């Protein structure tokens, strides 16, 4: 099964999923003396008042925190987007060391994690459906740098012990994700995917400009997870992310001047 592994890390995964090499793979390099400003841009709106956050779960790559999304709860629109996006899930990538973790680079800067906080399309009617469409996905992308511990990340920090290995999860309810955000919602914009496996090409990415700082003690609790199960071999849960692919026939729109 696919991981980041040295046997079967990213440069494996297109043999089981050859879309690895497509003409929209995420993460990419933003490089910010090319992203032009694209002034048809709308205001980003994220309505998280509502949000109910239900599980924690270690799926063996990362954890989840889960959010009820049967109903508009929690939602995105505005920005590049066309309609309205329920919040399924947020997650994290990041390092065994500081300066690593990010999918996204920014000038080939590598911060030490990256926050997606994904949400689907509403007229695809489900989270399955909408995979299938290019436009079926919207992923807020947040960068994470070590200083300032973040105060609305202690809760998340806190339950990890509880959900060491893979398959376990922890109730997780009342969580509010708008404790994660950083004051600017201003961004980078462009189509890609999801950045694991299977890889689909279904996302309309949205990479904040402005990092979140946390503290050294919040993302080593990070870093104590494990990708193993229970009673295996111990591997610790870092390096969970995939490099930056071939932008090729993209362009990355900014929201600001
Ligand atoms: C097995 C253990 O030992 C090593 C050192 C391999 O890693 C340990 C592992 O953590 C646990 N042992 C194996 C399980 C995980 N795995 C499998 C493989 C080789 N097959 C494989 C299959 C699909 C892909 S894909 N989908 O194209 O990316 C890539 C590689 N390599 N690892
Ligand atoms: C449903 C599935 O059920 C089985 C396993 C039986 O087949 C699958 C079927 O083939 C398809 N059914 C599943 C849904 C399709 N899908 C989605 C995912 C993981 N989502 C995900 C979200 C965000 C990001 S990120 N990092 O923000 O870019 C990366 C990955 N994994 N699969
Ligand atoms: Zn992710």
């Amino acid at each position: 099964h696919w991981g980041y592994g040295k046997h079967n890390g990213p440069e494996h995964w297109h043999k089981d999923f050859p879309i690895a090499k497509g003409e929209r793979q995420s993460p990419v390099d933003i490089d910010t003396h090319t992203a032009k400003y694209d002034p048809s841009l709308k205001p980003l709106s994220v309505s998280y008042d509502q949000a109910t956050s239900l599980r924690i779960l270690n799926n063996g790559h990362a954890f989840n925190v889960e959010f009820d999304d049967s109903q508009d709860k929690a939602v995105l629109k505005g920005g590049p987007l066309d309609g309205t996006y329920r919040l399924i899930q947020f997650h994290f990538h990041w390092g065994s060391l500081d300066g690593q973790g990010s999918e996204h680079t920014v000038d080939k800067k590598k911060y030490a994690a990256e926050l997606h906080l994904v949400h689907w399309n509403t007229k695809y009617g489900d989270f399955g459906k909408a995979v299938q469409q290019p436009d079926g996905l919207a992923v807020l992308g947040i960068f994470l740098k070590v200083g300032s511990a973040k105060p609305g990340l202690q809760k998340v920090v806190d339950v990890l012990d509880s959900i060491k290995t893979k398959g376990k999860s922890a109730d997780f309810t009342n969580f509010d994700p708008r404790g994660l955000l950083p004051e600017s919602l201003d961004y980078w914009t462009y189509p890609g995917s999801l950045t694991t496996p299977p890889l689909l090409e279904c996302v309309t990415w949205i990479v904040l400009k402005e990092p979140i700082s946390v503290s050294s003690e919040q993302v080593l609790k990070f870093r104590k997870l494990n990708f193993n199960g229970e009673g295996e071999p111990e591997e610790l849960m870092v390096d969970n992310w995939r490099p930056a692919q071939p932008l090729k026939n993209r362009q990355i729109k900014a929201s600001f001047k």
